[PDB]
C-alpha cells in the first residue's frame, strides 16, 4: 500500500520554504519529474505492529506551480504520479471583518478574514500584529461556493482588551494566482 | 463478504423541532438472489421495539437486493441519548449484523450566533457577503438557515463544523446577495437550530444601519 503526498500549499508559494513531494510505503525508490530520473531523494531507513518506508523529494516552486508530474516507484513494483491541483486559477478576494456589537460582552473576540472566489484550492493563510506572528487562530479547509471557486474563513481570537486597545492585525493570504503569491488586508477599532 | 448494513442516524433538524420527523434508518445491501430474505430487529436502549417500517426488497443493477427498514424515533429519547440498535438476519450471514446508533456524547455548550455585515472593500462588487458566524457550540449537529422577509435565500453555503480551542466548534455561513438588495435596506435572518439553544432556535438579523 503506498501513498503518495503533494507539498504544503504554503512550501511552494513561499521561496524562503523548502516544498518536498512525500512517498509513503505501509525497497528500491526511482523518482521521475516528467518521465525523466532524479536522484535528489532522502529515503529514511524503514522504521506499532507493522513496518513503514519514507522517500522525500525536494521540488522546484516553479516546477511544482508550472505543473510538473513527480513519479514515485516503489521497486510487480507500485508506481505512482503527483502533480499540482489542476483548473484555471482565479484571484481570492480578501475581507477583513470586525468582531460583532454582541460578542463584545466576552472575555475573547472573533476577528474574521472571508477569503473567497479562489481557484484552485491550494492556499494558505496566516496572521501577524506588530511585526509578529498570531497563531490563535483556525481557519476553514476551502470550500466549493455556488460559482465554481472556492472560499473559506480564517478566525483570529483574541483578548478583547487587545482589540479595545486599537491594536492592528493583519490577515496574510498566500495563493499562485495572487500577484506576487502574496496579499494582505488589515483590521482595527474603528 | 455477503450483506452488509448501514444504520443512518436522525437529521439534526429533525430531531429539535418537535413538529419534524426523526427517523434512524437501517439499510442492508449485497443481499444475495440465492437467501433473499432479510429479517429486521429494533432495540432500544436494548430494550426490543416492534413499530419500525421495514419496505420490501428492492432489485438494484448490480444484481442484487437492498433492503431499508426505518425506525420513528421520539425527539426527547434521541437527545437524552437513548441507544438504537438494529440487528439484520439473512442466512447468508455466519451471524446477524449488529449496529447501534446514538447522539454525539459530550457536555452540550450553547451556539454564539452573530452576524457579520460585508467588508466596505466588498462594496465595489456586483454581490455582497453577508457572515453569520456560530461559535462555542457543542455538540457539532446543527442546521443554519438565511432568509429574507420570511422566505429562503437561493445563494449561501454553511462550512462544515470546525473544532475551536477550546473542544466546542464553530463554523460560518456566507449570504451572497445582490449589493442592491443590501443597499436598499433589506433585512436578512441568519437562524440556528441547536440542542442547546432555549427552544432548539435562535434568529440573528441585519441590515445596512
Ligand atoms: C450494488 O448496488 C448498490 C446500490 O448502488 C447505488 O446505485 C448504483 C447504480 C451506483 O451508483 C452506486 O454507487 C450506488 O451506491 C450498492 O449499495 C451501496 O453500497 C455501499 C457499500 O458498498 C454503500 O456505501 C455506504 O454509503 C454510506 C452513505 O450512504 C448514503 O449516500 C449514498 C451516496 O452518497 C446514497 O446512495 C445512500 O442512499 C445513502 O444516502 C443516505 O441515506 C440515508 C437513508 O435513506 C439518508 O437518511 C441520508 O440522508 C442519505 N445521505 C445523503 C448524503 O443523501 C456511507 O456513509 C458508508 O461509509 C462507511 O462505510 C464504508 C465501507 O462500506 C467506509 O469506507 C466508510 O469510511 C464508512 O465507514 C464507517 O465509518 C464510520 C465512522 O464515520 C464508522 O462508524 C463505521 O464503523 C464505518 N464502517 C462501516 C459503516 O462499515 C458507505 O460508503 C451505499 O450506501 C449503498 N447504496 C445504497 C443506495 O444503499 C452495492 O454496494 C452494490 N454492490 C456491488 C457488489 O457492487
Amino acid at each position: 500500500s503506498v501513498f503518495l503526498f503533494p507539498p504544503k500549499p504554503k512550501d511552494t508559494l513561499m521561496i524562503s520554504r523548502t516544498p518536498e513531494v512525500t512517498c509513503v510505503v505501509v525497497v528500491q525508490f526511482n523518482w521521475y519529474v516528467d518521465g525523466v530520473e532524479v536522484h535528489n531523494a532522502k529515503t529514511k531507513p524503514r522504521e506499532n505492529s507493522t513496518f513503514r518506508v519514507v522517500s522525500v523529494l525536494t521540488v522546484v516552486h516553479q516546477d511544482w506551480l508550472n505543473g510538473k508530474e513527480y513519479k514515485c516507484k516503489v521497486s510487480a513494483p507500485i508506481e505512482k504520479t503527483i502533480s499540482k491541483t489542476k483548473g484555471q486559477p482565479r484571484e481570492p478576494q480578501v475581507y477583513t471583518l470586525p468582531p460583532s456589537r454582541e460578542e463584545m460582552t466576552k472575555n475573547q473576540v472573533s476577528l474574521t478574514c472571508l477569503v473567497k472566489g479562489f481557484y484552485p484550492s491550494d492556499i494558505a493563510v496566516e496572521w501577524e500584529s506588530n511585526g509578529q506572528p498570531e497563531n490563535n487562530y483556525k481557519t476553514t479547509p476551502p470550500m466549493l461556493d455556488s460559482d465554481g471557486s472556492f472560499f473559506l474563513y480564517s478566525k483570529l481570537t483574541v483578548d478583547k482588551s487587545r482589540w479595545q486597545q486599537g491594536n492592528v492585525f493583519s490577515c496574510s493570504v498566500m495563493h499562485e494566482a495572487l500577484h506576487n503569491h502574496y496579499t494582505q488586508k488589515s483590521l482595527s477599532l474603528s
